[PDB]
């Protein structure tokens, strides 16, 4: 049968959002899965900046290379 390799959603930890690649807005909320080999960014509330690792390679499984990071926002 057909294998569903993919990353699920993340829920919006603090004050920030998620920087995907070939997605435009009023999407991003009822998705299933992204697609393996997805890198997204870690963006602080607004248009804030964060100096943190801020980069994440969606996996064959449920989840991202690195799920634990604590993105200071800094400008």
């Amino acid at each position: 049968g057909p294998t569903s390799e993919g990353c699920q959603i993340i829920h919006p930890p603090w004050e920030g959002g998620i920087r995907y690649r070939g997605l435009t807005r009023d999407q991003v909320k009822a998705i299933n899965f992204l697609p393996v080999d997805y890198e997204i960014e870690y963006v602080c509330r607004g248009e804030r900046e964060v100096v943190g690792p801020k980069v994440r390679k969606c996996l064959a499984n449920g989840s991202w290379t690195d799920m634990d990071t604590p993105s200071r926002c800094v400008r």
